[PDB]
């Protein structure tokens, strides 16, 4: 299956009982038991499992070529279950430019449990190898990263995790399945902030995880199942349904990437863009040797604070608001960022430029 | 207002905007902003507040006579998020009969962030100050438990937490805010199983928590964003719906529970009814000075493990099924444990009495 | 075998047969796989012409109603356009007077030029049924306890009388719902509800329902259902379902604010009439009792004048000034002269909803 | 001033102006308090009479057909049946000759006992029209592309002839969708769509729309939506906002599939006749050219008998043997002779769209 029909009829979203082509929302709690321990069809509890969601954890274990999913009730939760996997006075090496949730979790919360962070340079792999403790026990790191997109080598930090006895994490948020498959480069375990591309429509905040690991698969279910931190039913609909488009949306980003950076590399009020497709941005052609496209977040920076504010009021098409991954395009000043919606081409650029010529 | 009026009412449960008489449904991940940092209601990213969320969260906050509201994924997400604010090395006291879930996830995952345990028979409090370690942070109790029904003490609980310094934290799914108030006798923080009878439809999968202290509060509320283990829209609202009916069902959940009892005191296929009502029940005096109800979890004894095998087959409306306080009535063995439905009293009298008649 | 109570949480089918689920799957789909061509898996092929959510709450209304075939649709209205669909050119449907709004709208402004011919009677009088049947009559429509002024018909003469004439007997049963009042046990046809009202009973569903035990018209209104596709959706099949599972609990706590407002409603000065079937002066008052075990929750009464009905709803905390009625939440509204007020009583406690009215009719 | 994909994103209005949400809030209610007696906070009273989540998709479809205003209906057939009752008594309607089945069977077998009486014309040759106009016609309903041969209809000539004749124009615009043919810009006055095709997109939804710059055609639209309630739930409408916004890329990569599916079907010896308005041969070739910018994705062709239809169907591994179509998953049928089959492209893979459908057809 080439990535277009994958997307269709990847993992299992059709119902064998009535046929029907999409999957029920399982609105429900709880399951009728023939006999004793006797499973109609593996239901017992809708936390342990239920129905639409184990839908969406196939679906996203198929587009990442793994064996096992897991839905969570956001992209935090889904990180904060990985986490999980470390006990007391183990360590994590993460990249120095993680998003601003990841910080706060493990400098906030998991110090507090003894779990020693310490954030890393990995866009040089030398970085990775010398700050590995002998309590260290996880490596994760997002690429590209955000909002500077910094991009960390996959296979060699895949490499690397793996001589020294590490479990190797990526969040793949910004790459999406369709561009990156962090588990075919050796990673151990990916995940997703699926409010942002998988969703694709504003309206889900979820997160995944996939992994080929066996081991890692069940002891994740424990942790799910002991935490809770699950996806809901009608979430987890809403997230198969936008990922039928996921391929066709972010070619149309890609394409207007593309054309929105030529725009911003010419303007003269426009300093320092900031993409892995740029050619003299750092670790580009690594970032092309493990993905075959790009995302849709850009970030360029203007002369100051009130230029950029100036830059957000003009705009017509792009919505200042704090995700990313949207059809419709969005911008915010975490220095000016954007996330490439699907609108026209000529619309954003033109847009775009318009109110970049007011400053 | 009286009880049956508060669950109606309130909370904020209506649309300012359109003036709509029920919570609309807010399927969003972000919202725009007028200005830079300009919320127009507050709203930023639905993972921080989500109107739909926030209605929820102000009904379990008036239903227990608390200040602030956190609605999660799950009971077990709620009970996670309150164990998180301790650090390494505290210490907490439950009481040895709590929910096997508790159970695990406190002796298999936060045992491993250095949270020290020990389980306690709080059904006499003097276990409970002998206990006290210097090192111990928190009270956490269940009345009545699960599935034995065993009752603690609230009021001597909170003072001993008071006394001693401690977070006391009370489960009150079985009781319901409708017939129980630990907030009302000195608790710290109070959570419920949503998924149990708030719902009471079994078909919403959530966790509430509700407290007036504005530290507490203040903690939860970053443990909840920097977690991630929130409750989404769609299940928010329909936990408001099934609220709205509180009442009224644990009303006609007491008046069968009264009748099916002295069914099951009187059959000779019957030993051992285990339920707060009774007069011989432990503690029975201590429940109803804490609560002017009762729940609708029952547990008895039959002969053996082939006789409670018999009397599930033979019964027609009670539903063998891994939850409670459903609308519908559950049966399982944990010894059998009934969750009390809403059917006809006369109906579900009869039928388990010819279920245990077949003995 | 099933007393009410129980009939409303296991009547029908509102479990999964595969998952084991407890609750009816809500089946967002549009077409379902077929794995020979005219094998259906299941029974589905098309979700306008059957649905699997649909069709749970299908057989729920038909189970509360004593009937075989049960039918949902987007809202009242088109339940009731349905069943008028029904007839051909020409023929005649006979209607109770005060008919609700909506409709004698249907009927005097829509089917009037589909060739149906309607006449409107005063049904609380069988004789006055008798005298207007027309040659061309086939249908019998009768609204028991009417909107607002809550009069009273009897439904097992219009039973007779349908019977008797060859017409096709419909009763809306939206204010009484099927914990209440059975028509189908009585000998009506046909039975619908406003499924918005009580069998929803939270304000936030606006679907119709129908029920019969007539084969022969369950077919025609199959076949009416798929070919004008007034359907009700999944997500809103299901939250009807959910609803319906607490009607007993909330008619009952609704009943019992009913006799508590009444009477606070005859003792008070600023309140002339009051119209409700309970009432022992109602007219056919011995008539509804004999026909329903129960009493809906809308009152009707009266004060002096438009100015006073302003300011009493002004005056209440717990009374929503809104349309629709049925919900767990009390209404308010002024349709019939202008110091006409109709309340919907909802399931808040009784002392509150007495007391909330008591106070504000006093400022009167 | 937008293109098409911008306003598939920002026409209309899908946002809450009150929290700021970027997408249109699902308003699962009823009925809306009033603070002061008619005085309504944003304009709703009720749902069925309008519904926030409603009103959004309604303005969507407004905004992508150039009209004014926009009807969201309970289905497709809801959609149709509520232009039909634009009609009186006696009214003549002129529809094309292979009109859907469903429009076929309401207007000949429900619509004709209004007084309504049909005519199904051959459409592709517009002296058809003209000469078929008796006095009592009222209404030209046209369906171009048809289904399932894709017949091609003038829409610009059927619209000067009803404005000639003084007929209300409607066209039935399901295949080929707002991205790609405009029907109220051609001069017609009413245009529709089965939502469950294309608009949703997902196979999720079963709805109907109507789209209209007529003022007066639009206020006996909203009367009759009213007055017979075949209104779109919330639930609904929203899922219809939201697979819109992908309209665009998902049209465009079913017309790349089916430019490749075509000229495969068109070389291949199992297949005879190929059925779609892109064929240069196809009758009014021209005509679709000129009146849209695009094509369905509903492609029709002839295998030699029955049997080989139903071998060929058994041996594609992408083509789900189903009934709708517009679906994000490819959908296979067969409908007219035996051996016509009926594809609706999918957004799959172009390529395995292709090897799947020839590799099944090379085992006959
Ligand atoms: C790379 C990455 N990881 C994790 C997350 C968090 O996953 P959630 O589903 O949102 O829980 C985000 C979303 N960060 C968003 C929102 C940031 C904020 O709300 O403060 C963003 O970067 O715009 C993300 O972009
Ligand atoms: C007292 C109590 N606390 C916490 C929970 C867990 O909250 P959740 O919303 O389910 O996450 C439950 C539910 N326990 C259920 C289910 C047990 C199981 O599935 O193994 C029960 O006791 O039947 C509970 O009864
Ligand atoms: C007896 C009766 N029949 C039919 C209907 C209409 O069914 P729907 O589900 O609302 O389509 C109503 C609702 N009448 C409501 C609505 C009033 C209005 O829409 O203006 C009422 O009278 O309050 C009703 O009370
Ligand atoms: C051109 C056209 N008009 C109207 C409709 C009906 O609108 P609905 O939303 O489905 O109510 C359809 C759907 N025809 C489908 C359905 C076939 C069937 O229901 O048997 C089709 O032909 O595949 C259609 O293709």
């Amino acid at each position: 299956m080439n990535k277009k029909t994958k997307l269709i009829h990847g993992g299992h979203t059709t119902d064998d009982y009535t046929g029907a082509v999409t999957t029920p929302i399982y609105q429900t709690s709880t399951y009728l038991q023939d006999d004793i321990g006797d499973l109609r069809q593996g239901y017992e509890y809708s936390r342990t499992a239920n129905p639409t969601r184990s839908s969406v954890e196939s679906v996203i274990a198929a587009l990442e070529n793994g064996k096992h999913g897991f839905a969570f009730s956001s992209g935090v939760a889904a990180i904060s279950a990985v986490v999980m996997l470390l006990d007391k006075g183990d360590h994590i090496i993460l990249n120095s430019d993680v998003y601003g949730g990841t910080y706060r979790a493990l400098t906030k919360v998991f110090t507090r449990f003894g779990i020693e962070v310490d954030f890393v340079d990995t866009t040089h792999t030398d970085s990775i190898v010398q700050a590995i403790r002998p309590t260290t026990k996880m490596l994760f790191i997002e690429t590209p990263s955000n909002p500077l997109l910094r991009v960390t080598d996959i296979k060699k930090s895949a490499e690397i995790a793996k001589e020294h006895g590490l479990i190797s994490v990526v969040d793949n948020t910004f790459m999406t399945p369709y561009y990156q498959n962090p588990l075919d480069l050796g990673i151990d375990i990916v995940l997703h902030s699926a409010t942002a591309y998988l969703g694709g429509h504003s309206d889900v905040v979820a997160g995944l995880v996939a992994t080929s690991d066996d081991k890692l698969a069940e002891r994740l279910a424990f942790i799910s199942n002991s935490t809770g931190g699950i996806l809901g039913p009608q979430d987890s609909y809403l997230l198969v349904r936008g990922i039928k488009t996921l391929g066709l949306r972010m070619e149309q980003i890609n394409r207007s990437v593309i054309e929105i950076i030529k725009m911003l590399q010419a303007h003269p009020a426009v300093q320092q863009v900031f993409h892995p497709s740029i050619e003299s941005h750092l670790n580009h052609d690594v970032h092309m040797a493990q993905a075959d496209g790009h995302t849709g977040v850009i970030a360029f920076e203007v002369k100051n604070t009130e230029s950029a504010k100036q830059l957000i009021k003009a705009t017509s098409y792009y919505t200042l608001a704090e995700s990313l991954g949207a059809v419709e395009s969005l911008i915010s000043v975490p220095l000016v960022r954007i996330s490439v919606g699907i609108e026209d081409t000529e619309d954003l650029v033109d847009d775009l430029k318009q109110a970049l010529d007011t400053l």
